[PDB]
């Protein structure tokens, strides 16, 4: 019984209700690249347009009598990838202008805005990249696997930085739609290839780690079953430590007997996995732990695009019939979820920290109470003076340190406090006045005096009355 929602779910519109061919509502007949727009190819009558349906406006679909293969549109401009057999043609429906051309030696097996001005475009034997910027050229950054050789090219995907590019192929071997994924690095210049149905890569910072390690997401039905598996891309950061790769099964009912996986959505905002299996089934999972957070099935029809809900952070598609379906967190606070459903306040804390959100302000502060508790005033210290939204910056927190004089096996857990405050800098108001208060009677307000030049205090009228 699932008392409280962690998710919201949004059909943003129907295309029909737009007029739109639901034969035309198609994963051949659209294209949505981001969900900015919505480009649609429609023969009206003897007449092959396209239409473009921005979200932001769909009371407004942009059609026009375009007859190109396929239009796939920038993913946040007005210029759009028309492909003419292989001459694809990147062109501007804003002013109108066509922007760049091409017509490959080989018919683009696949197209798609990687970037807000690159295609990759995908060859029966390589996938060639292609900006917009000027005489760019498509460029083959890698050639088909094998592997993905003659399975159907559903997708390309490609590092945030574009160093590991995977491409997508599924066969329906032996009864069985064989989602195949192959990954190749651009960087280690090596491909690979896996068994999967929906995939993703993910820039996140492991709590403690320095920066965001590039972790490839990826979800895949076999005969171990659905399964996601979480996992950092090339080497860690320096003084990184690496990414714990992960590995959890996708569940799928039995009526949901043959789905599979097919939208894989992360929100970094949260940290969290949205995928979409075949049957319209979502599952939510931990970008970081893989913790299946929910699954349930929100449309009957298979949502053929999606798109990353950006205002969200969620995830937001259309399915077969034209509904511009969105689900993503129900963000009110997931702390309380992780804490009471997941029994988690651990886990809250931990998901918190990596996305610094509201609610574990109590169990900070009982993280806080441990490490100084365990004389950890070091660690506590930091998180301290760092407390995100200064929770554990408050006075009180100074005056808990104040209290706890020297200890020997590290620094007095005050001056370790008070190091990283001047090393902070300018500071806050309890943080500069709790400072200088003591320092004053200790007779070292000339030191004081070389913080405010120095500006390792407020130097605030506060300290002026001090």
């Amino acid at each position: 019984m699932a008392q409280i929602l962690p998710i919201r779910f949004q059909e943003h519109l129907q295309l029909q209700n737009l007029g739109i061919n639901p034969a035309n509502i198609g994963f051949s007949t659209l294209t949505m690249e981001s969900d900015k727009f919505i480009c649609i190819r429609e023969k009206v009558g003897e007449q092959a347009q396209v239409v473009i349906i921005d979200m932001n406006d769909p009371s407004n679909p942009i059609r026009r009598p375009i007859s190109a293969d396929s239009a796939i549109m920038n993913p946040a401009s007005k210029v759009i990838a028309l492909k003419a057999g292989k001459t694809l043609q990147i062109f501007n429906i804003e002013m109108k202008s066509k922007m760049k051309a091409h017509t490959m030696t080989d018919d683009v097996t696949f197209w798609k805005w990687i970037s807000l001005n690159t295609v990759a475009l995908v060859t029966d034997n390589a996938v060639y990249h292609w900006s917009m910027e000027g005489e760019s050229q498509p460029v083959k950054m890698f050639d088909r696997h094998s592997s993905l050789a003659g399975c159907q090219i559903i997708n390309y995907r490609t590092d945030a930085k574009q160093k590991w590019l995977l491409l997508t192929g599924i066969s329906a071997q032996q009864n069985r739609v064989v989602g195949a994924m192959q990954l190749y690095s651009v960087d280690r210049k090596v491909s690979q290839p896996i068994e999967g149905h929906a995939a993703s890569f993910a820039q996140f910072k492991m709590e403690g780690n320095a920066e965001e390690s590039t972790l490839f997401c990826f979800a895949v039905r076999g005969q171990a079953g659905g399964k996601l598996h979480i996992i950092e891309v090339g080497t860690p950061p320096t003084g990184n430590q690496p990414f714990p790769k992960k590995a959890v099964d996708v569940f799928f009912p039995p009526e949901a007997q043959n789905d599979f996986p097919v939208a894989m959505q992360i929100s970094e905002k949260h940290d969290v996995v949205f995928l979409i299996t075949k049957y319209g089934y979502i599952h939510l999972y931990d970008l970081e732990t893989g913790t299946c957070i929910y699954m349930n099935r929100i449309s009957g029809e298979t949502i053929f695009v999606t798109a990353p809900h950006e205002a969200t952070a969620g995830i937001i598609g259309v399915n077969r019939k034209g509904q511009v379906l969105s689900v993503c967190v129900e963000e009110e606070n997931i702390i309380p979820y992780i804490t009471n459903v997941l029994q988690n306040p651990d886990l809250a804390l931990r998901m918190a920290v990596r996305n610094n959100l509201a609610g574990a302000e109590e169990l900070f502060a009982r993280k806080f109470n441990a490490l100084f508790a365990q004389g950890n005033y070091s660690e506590a210290a930091k998180v301290a003076a760092n407390a995100p939204k200064g929770i554990l910056r408050t006075p009180d927190t100074i005056r808990r340190f104040q209290s706890v004089p020297a200890q020997p096996g590290q620094t007095s857990p005050l001056l370790q406090y008070f190091g990283i405050l001047l090393d902070q800098g300018q500071l806050n108001k309890y943080e500069s006045l709790e400072l200088c208060r003591p320092v004053l009677q200790q007779g070292r307000k000339q030191l004081l005096e070389k913080w405010l030049k120095e500006d390792k205090l407020e130097c605030s009228e506060e300290l002026g009355d001090l």
